């Protein structure tokens, strides 16, 4: 039993949770974040895109109580107190954004938490971890890492089977990707000055920057530099889909592709043949959902441009692969 | 020509600056609001609901340069800090809705600055609160600062008047079928104001939500003080509402009466259809408030009736076209 | 168990065909409808609103084999060509649309075919509306067609009893700040039925509609006839709806007397909550209507009251759900004519 | 001086004949279409995306009064029996999609007909495809059919031709992050095609759709027969589009050299934009299509290069645009 400590209650530390409760060696007891109890219990119940709390969430003086199950919720503002030992937490999932960096996030290791798994990108401390796409670089002295994106939790799988089975030249990586809350709801001023994120995001298709693009390197050395990619957020909610149009070692047809994505195929990296829409996405466990039907080879003059696709809920996607990177580097 | 100068950039202020464009004799000279100038200009140029902005827009030293017009663009924080003055603005058009009463709207009134000023916000105790066409008749020149009361009053207001004045209203209860609004999360998450239904993802849902049109009503027709009420449903409509009114009146009506009194009442703030559109068809109009014949109801049980209105509105240009035809007014008093 | 055969496999019958998995005395062994089959279980294994199917589907000869078990589905034009006695189905749910009259629906009941049918259509002269939980108890048995009411009535109809049973209705007006459906245009363009409105761009636009509910809803609650009326505006959520009903009471009340009144009358078919949910929170429920009493008002002025009660319902699966129990209802309180 | 006639009212139709009240020495004298006259009216006069109708639309007995012209209104099923002669019709755009084929077309150009005809929608082999400004000059003027392509190739065409033209394409794929359309079903349904995608919510899901402009665009650009292929994803927008092409050169190029290549591509029906604008700024431009340069990518992984350009494009109003460009050209050709 991996106990979790949750420290940042947004949409990925609010599902986090949830994916929790149906996996069986991890659950959490204890949760951090600034926001009023009686709010967080109130979006932890009820979610517009990933449906009712399956369970009863109930407001208790020391936190919550899920499901007949006290679960602890402070609103310590920093790491340093946060006495994750008292409830037992060795691993803790930093997703404030306000710890993105090696010194901040070991601040919740003392004794005290032992094991750190963050959401923001790593940096020269911090490994990125893609769970079964290179979980495997850790050793186990580790004590802070990173989850990477939800965006490279997508492109990783699908990239890295088309390195291992053909090897691959370079592509450009185009993701129609549903709107977040870094958007704004109406037109305004983005505190970020991002003169595009100012614009009403479920009323535009609007072209984003991405940092799968270069990233992609640090889960797969042998890509470093050979990727790069944008986005265009779109009316939707959630749920996402990841193009890759690449250029490889090696020539190849739409049914060799799309058999070493299927072989590829595990709890991370799912694989679809069915004419499926985004919404059908919507709280999958697949970090990556390869999209058979997406595939294309086209051949001009003996030189070949090769265009796969993945689907990925870029919150419960995402989500589920935190959870699976946590009780493993927690066992570790 | 009345200079007006316009304080917080936001929705309003813009559609603001946008429809003084379209009207003779009134000219915006300066801006006030601590945003970064190529922020604000790249979002008078490109609206997603109103359109293209209608002309040119540079950003030069001090301000903006708009169909061959300057307009000075100042970031103070303080409203006693902005002098008007120095740019002619004789009149404040009070936008940024952080300043609701009289004592703190005065500041902009000063010799250094401002003569007058308009909030785009219930103003108040001692502030009149004004929806032209409907009440602005009571204002004398004298006021220093005004209320144009707020984009569903400004709808609701000429409808129920209409009803007050051939039938006479005992009481109603309103519910508007609103836009969302910038007041909204886009997704989920912990709402500043710690509104539960606010923290929804606006475009989306459907948003049961608190309104104080029909409260105050009487601000604006005294004899509707207390009689009325109501809320609204939020809707993934980036801007277009409906406001319906269900209430008794003193006299027994048909549908036929209450629309064609409706329809008498009809002027530059009221308009008036039969034709049965929808929502993106008041986008940017410039009526205050648009009355829709088809949906008028009369009920009659055992003798008792229970009359139902409804009115179209663009929550943002329906609302901007009546603060404008105030500030005008007002300026010119 | 009762064996529902299903006919017209739109929004309405696949939903009736999920809830049916998760009811242990009704199961579905014949689905009729003239789309292609390959067609229908694709439908059936995604669903925008609804989610993925809970469990397996296949396209098998035949029909499907669903969780396990096989399905018939075949494309009887007409049912006196559906030999729905074949496969056991005892009870029809009529969902096409084109046989709402109990003359046309009866031709579902022949030798070699079903015993009862239920229509998702309005019904009205030889054919009793009802809203399970609410009316059902108008039903002997004896009768052939029913008519399970709309999804707007289902959804009223347990809300305004309530204010009936408890303090009496005078009148009042109701408003549904409703989904937008299958019947409205995905762009402008000319609607079919020649409505104006039906034919302006559903997911962007508020559009007024008229319905039906509240004037038929006297054939649910005889004592209310003529007594309400109301209408609708559509808005840019693919599923889910709320309604507002407006009315003058026999006797003066409270907001807690109103609510606790809701309360006490809350079963399976009428929920009752307290907190500042939202649209897409009954999306996907099994209540045929939700009270929500954080919209409760209840305002006097000068000695006369206005009451304003709303309910929630996703205008899908709360349907759904009600017919699903009145199917099986139905089918076990169902005397051979 | 032109006169044109419509054949089916529908999004292109009412669009062109829009789009016509604002273009000199066009006018529209004829429209024929099968629905009931009232109901195109109001289509007409309202309209979700773009816009109420700029005017009057006034039904009258036999047609319409439009800003205070009379237009003829029949409904005709086969177009032998439309006598456009009559009206002074000397072409026709032909836009219900039932007569996308020269010999049906041509039913069109008889004694009380046209002379001329434009399909909206691709031809077939004995109908050139045109696109107005890269490749209309292939007109001689005495075709009889010809068709103005689709909405997707009016934006790519000038875009990958700018490319050819200035650095020689090897190949390269296409994806248009689209608008929904008719097509698509409102909600989950049985799509009359067959199509399992269009059969989902089309306001409500990114839907993978399969396209032809790509596959095609050498009936407009010659050089690139068959070098072309792409795809779409539609998205929750009622209008308006982009579209990305991902292709290799025959030369190195940089990201400068491109945009300044495409600058000097400009015209009035391609556009050039450096602003970071959205997809609700380009609803209702007259460009046949935009490009950002904003966007442009010019990826080099150990000396080979991958180049990405994208346009934007209103997939009603920017092809409604090149309809017209293209009919006023053929009939004075």
């Amino acid at each position: 039993v991996v106990k979790v400590g949750i420290n940042g209650f947004g949409r990925i530390g609010r599902l986090a949770f949830r994916r929790i409760q149906n996996v069986e060696g991890v659950e959490v007891t204890r949760i951090n974040d600034l926001t009023d109890p009686n709010m967080l219990a109130h979006l932890l119940k009820y979610d517009t895109t990933q449906g009712r709390f399956d369970g009863t969430v109930e407001v208790k003086e020391g936190g919550f109580e899920v499901n007949g199950q006290f679960v602890k919720v402070s609103a310590e503002r920093e790491p340093a107190n946060i006495d994750w030992a008292t409830d037992g937490v060795e691993i803790v999932l930093e997703a404030t954004g306000f710890f993105a960096s090696k010194e901040k996030a070991e601040q919740h290791i003392h004794e005290g938490a032992k094991k750190v798994v963050i959401t923001a990108p790593g940096g020269n401390d911090v490994k990125t971890v893609v769970f079964n796409t290179n979980h495997d670089i850790l050793d186990g002295t580790e004590t802070v890492i990173s989850g990477a994106s939800c965006t490279t939790n997508c492109l990783a799988p699908m990239a890295k089977a088309l390195q291992d089975n053909f090897g691959v030249k370079q592509g450009l990586m185009t993701t129609i990707h549903a709107y977040t809350g870094d958007q704004m709801i109406l037109d305004g001023p983005h505190r970020g000055g991002d003169l595009r994120r100012a614009r009403a995001g479920a009323a535009n298709i609007v072209p984003n920057s991405t940092g799968a693009a270069k990233a992609i390197g640090l889960v797969i050395p042998e890509l470093n530099g050979k990727l790069d990619g944008a986005a265009q957020r779109v009316p939707v909610p959630t749920g996402s889909v990841t193009e890759l149009v690449a250029t490889l070692e090696k020539d190849v047809t739409v049914e060799e592709v799309n058999a070493a994505m299927k072989a590829a195929a595990n709890d991370s990296y799912g694989y679809t043949e069915d004419p499926i829409v985004s919404s059908d996405i919507v709280g999958i466990s697949y970090g990556s959902l390869f999209d058979a039907t997406q595939t294309k080879v086209q051949t001009v003059d003996g030189n070949q441009l090769v265009k796969v696709v993945s689907w990925y809920d870029n919150e419960m996607s995402y989500t589920s692969q935190l959870v699976r990177t946590l009780e493993y580097f927690a066992k570790i």
